[PDB]
């Protein structure tokens, strides 16, 4: 069926929970052995949220090469994603080794540091500019640039310099501030415009590595983000958009990481955004 019209007979039968349960019911399922080996422990911060051994990032590391971070590459529209959780006090370093070493030009956050009165991620990043960060266990150099503070979202130039050979880096840092603690928000509208942001930054464009994209587990928001994007690039390649099919999508996605879309309301407004931001690319 076409996506906005299965829309309303999905709100009318009020099904979502089912379609949702279905997806659930389908998705792949493959091994995720080196998550799981005693040694990585404190380097997941769920037990239940792991990437596959076939599509994981690798560190460039002999001694321990393991990042809960996962790969996603759509073939068809021709992008590609690092999905992985929001970094943990004792990951901060191999975070920011794996941006080096996968050439990233962008990292989009979806979540606060503090949400719901607990911590979601680590303050991983500096806060002013005066007062720059060394991680030590991966020899790297964080800089505060600049920061533009806006009403939904914040953009910061980031310098990263790999201190073993002094070459450094320009990284761009966009984060979105205002997710609600509970549920969705109820307009697509300002999370449509902070993904046209990222776009015209160019850290979404093949001469440069794939977008590392982030919030607490890297499954639930991080997963509305890049269905939302690929949808929307696959309705402006296709000769017939309507053929785009959201479910489809979402399940070639999953084969990469497990979990991505959390919750049937996160289901729900993933179809809301792509069939607004259809209007907006054009109509
Ligand atoms: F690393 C980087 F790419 F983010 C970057 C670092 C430093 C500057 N310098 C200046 N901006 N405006 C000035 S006036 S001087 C610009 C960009
Ligand atoms: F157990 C578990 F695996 F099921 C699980 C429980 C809780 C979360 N919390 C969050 N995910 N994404 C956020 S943003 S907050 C994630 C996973």
């Amino acid at each position: 069926m076409e996506m906005e019209k299965e829309f309303e007979q999905i709100d009318k039968s009020g099904s979502w929970a089912a379609i949702y349960q279905d997806i659930r019911h389908e998705a792949s399922d493959f091994p995720s052995r080196v998550a799981k080996l005693p040694k990585n422990k404190n380097r997941n911060r769920y037990r239940d949220v792991s990437p596959f051994d076939h599509s994981r990032i690798k560190l460039h590391q002999e001694d321990n090469d393991y990042i809960n971070a996962s790969l996603i590459k759509m073939e068809e529209a021709q992008r590609s994603y690092i999905l992985t959780q929001g970094p943990l006090p004792n990951t901060v370093g191999h975070f920011w080794e794996m941006v080096w070493e996968q050439k990233s030009r962008g990292v989009v956050m979806l979540n606060r540091v503090m949400e719901k009165g607990s911590l979601k991620c680590a303050q991983y990043w500096p806060q002013k500019e005066e007062k720059e960060m060394i991680f030590e266990d991966t020899n790297l150099k964080l800089t505060l640039i600049s920061e533009d503070i806006k009403s939904y979202y914040t953009v910061r130039q980031l310098e990263l310099e790999n201190l073993t050979t002094q070459e450094t880096r320009e990284i761009l840092h966009f984060h979105y501030t205002t997710w609600p603690d509970f549920g969705v928000p109820e307009s697509p509208a300002s999370f449509l415009n902070f993904l046209f942001k990222v776009r015209e930054s160019g850290s979404l464009s093949p001469e440069h590595g794939p977008v590392v994209v982030h919030c607490s587990a890297g499954i639930g928001r991080s997963g509305t983000f890049c269905l939302a994007d690929t949808c929307l690039l696959l309705m402006d390649k296709r000769k017939d958009p309507s053929s785009v099919d959201i479910k489809k999508v979402l399940l070639e996605m999953r084969k990469f990481r497990m979990g991505l879309i959390q919750t049937a309301d996160q289901l729900r407004f993933s179809y809301l955004a792509v069939i607004e931001g259809a209007k907006f690319i054009m109509g």
